[PDB]
């Protein structure tokens, strides 16, 4: 069937759309070619419906009903909880898109009688009807990128109170079951030290190992209502409360497998028969539909001893060499059993024989050394994005600081202690709000993070050794320098002379600001100030950072306030 079908009513914005970096002081000090990084709009929303819009073609064999069944009696272990009402409302972000029926999301995270009231009449709509298709908004998505122009991502979500139902049914079994089924090859389990220790041991493993990333073209689209039905009987193998059964149901009928859209005129925009990217289960069953073909597809591909790991439709594979010219044919033979699948590749995978050359999550292992010079392994990106998106940030207050979550998340690359370290604690400081609370993301789902906590959360994530990494390798050294010269940011140089200025004034302010200093700007001094332990790092509740993905499922993290 068609992955979606169109009336003609055009993807429409609810707002004023800003497509280019404003011309600004502060992210001038970033980054000087303004005119390079843009803003996807709703403009370009019709190149991207043609793109998205095509027939699929699935057909399932043995290999593919084997696996499922083996999936099934991992999933079969899972008990999985019906969250309240009031535990749901507080997973909410507190700038979740309102709802149309008279309230917005700080009605529901402050459990208004209007917001609760609405949510239980949704909830028991979805135990009582089992079919009326539920209504969805379609929205061009605003996302930052540097030129070579993208066309704007669709995204496609229900209503809040929809949402708040969602979670009660699925919240648990979203959380609980993909490391249940997966095991070692759900990413999404995983710490940035964590996940380049299972890429290096799994690489390491192997007898002579070869791996490769899998870009499945538009996956969403090539989700079909046969993979969200079998999606749903997975879900189905937990033990479940019977309302979460009956809603689970529900929500597969009415809203997963797809669905009327509405643009935000409230006009009849077309239907959608694939994967919706703005409900609670899109990374789960992404993950699990994703495994599962790539699973069947490595049998009847005859790859030896693949292991895999998988976030949503993110996937790589290291297995076992059986000789160049094999594992080229293996490949090819992967490619056409994912293909039958419905999943075809958008750029044609290659087989690799060092993990360095392999890119996963839109990430690639590389080393550095500590201050001892034993090796270090970590991970970084190009930094392009990450810099362009820091300067859009820069110029305009977003809901989401992408800055944040690149700071936690890439903290031992040269790039992020450089630069993004060295641009946003200057200004922070400069405007009296290094303590400050902000909202970032983490595998998709929101934190309320203040700066100053930045020295024990990276700590946790990655290690001491994060504040000490020195002698990057020569590749990762020019990417960075070439990425800086292609944006206009200043060189290495320059933000060196930046860290040693502010570091100054924050062992000035001692504090929480003099341990930002002492450990976040080691590096740009001779002078090395004794790293220890920080007593609030094995303090710190980090249950919930690195358990499940969460990407799209209006998912927030952060602690509620008692009332
Ligand atoms: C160890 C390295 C370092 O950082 C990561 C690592 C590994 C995986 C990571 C992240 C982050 C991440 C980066 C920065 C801020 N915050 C984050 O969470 C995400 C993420 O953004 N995931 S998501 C798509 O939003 O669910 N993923 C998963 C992911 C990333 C993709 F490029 C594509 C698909 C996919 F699954």
């Amino acid at each position: 069937s068609m992955s979606y079908t169109w009336t003609g009513a055009l993807i429409t914005p609810c707002a004023a759309e800003e497509s280019k970096l404003p011309i600004n002081p502060l992210s001038n000090s970033l980054l000087r070619h303004h005119n390079m990084v843009y803003a996807t709009t709703s403009r370009s929303a019709s190149l991207r419906q043609k793109k998205v819009t095509f027939d699929r073609l699935q057909v399932l064999d043995d290999h593919y009903r084997d696996v499922l069944k083996e999936m099934k009696a991992k999933a079969s272990t899972v008990k999985a909880k019906l969250l309240s009402i009031e535990e749901a409302c507080k997973l909410t972000p507190p700038h979740s898109a309102k709802s149309k029926f008279g309230y917005g999301a700080k009605d529901v995270r402050n459990l208004s009688s209007r917001a609760v009231n609405h949510i239980r009449s949704v909830w028991e709509d979805l135990l009582e009807d089992t079919e009326t298709p539920i209504d969805t908004t379609i929205m061009a998505k605003s996302e930052v990128f540097c030129v070579q122009r993208k066309p704007a991502r669709l995204i496609v979500f229900p209503d809040l109170g929809v949402r708040v139902c969602e979670k009660m049914a699925l919240y648990d079994v979203v959380s609980t079951l993909p490391q249940a089924v997966m095991g070692s090859s759900y990413g999404f389990q995983y710490s940035p030290k964590q996940r380049v220790e299972f890429l290096v041991n799994t690489w390491k493993s192997k007898k002579c190992p070869m791996g490769f990333s899998y870009d499945t073209r538009c996956f969403d689209s090539t989700v079909t209502e046969s993979d969200i039905r079998v999606e749903e009987s997975i879900y189905q193998c937990c033990d479940l409360a019977p309302e979460a059964r009956q809603a689970i149901r529900s929500l597969t009928e009415r809203l997963y497998i797809g669905g009327p859209l509405t643009n935000s005129k409230g006009q009849n925009c077309g239907y959608r028969r694939c994967r919706a990217s703005g409900v609670l289960t899109t990374s789960c069953g992404n993950t699990l539909t994703c495994y599962l073909k790539a699973t069947a597809a490595c049998r009847a591909a005859k790859l030896q001893d693949c292991t895999m790991l998988v976030n949503g439709d993110d996937l790589v594979v290291i297995c076992e060499s059986a000789g160049t010219q094999e594992d080229a044919a293996a490949l090819r033979a992967f490619t056409e059993a994912m293909t039958r699948y419905s999943a075809p590749p958008g750029d044609p995978p290659q087989p690799e024989y060092d993990l360095e050359l392999i890119t996963s999550c839109s990430s690639n292992v590389s080393v550095a050394h500590d201050a001892s010079g034993k090796r270090v392994y970590y991970l970084t990106r190009d930094p392009t994005t990450p810099l362009a998106r820091a300067a859009w940030e820069t110029a305009r207050h977003t809901p989401i600081n992408s800055w944040l979550g690149n700071i936690i998340m890439y903290a031992p690359t040269l790039w992020a202690r450089m630069i993004l370290m060295t641009h946003f604690f200057s200004i922070l400081l400069a405007q009296e709000q290094l303590g400050k609370a902000l909202d970032c993301q983490i595998y998709g789902a929101c934190y309320s993070i203040e700066p100053l906590d930045l020295p024990q959360i990276i700590e946790r994530l990655h290690g001491l050794s994060a504040f000490t990494l020195h002698s990057y390798s020569p590749g990762e050294i020019n990417r960075v320098a070439s990425c800086l010269r292609k944006l206009g940011v200043p060189p290495l140089r320059t933000w060196r002379h930046r860290a040693r200025s502010v570091r100054a004034k924050l062992l000035s302010q001692g504090g929480r600001a003099a341990i930002c200093g002492r450990y976040l700007f080691n590096w740009a001094v001779r002078t090395k100030l004794k790293l220890t332990p920080i007593p609030a790092a094995s303090q710190l509740d980090l249950s919930g950072w690195f358990v499940a993905g969460y990407s799209g499922g209006d998912i927030y993290h952060s602690l509620s306030r008692a009332r």
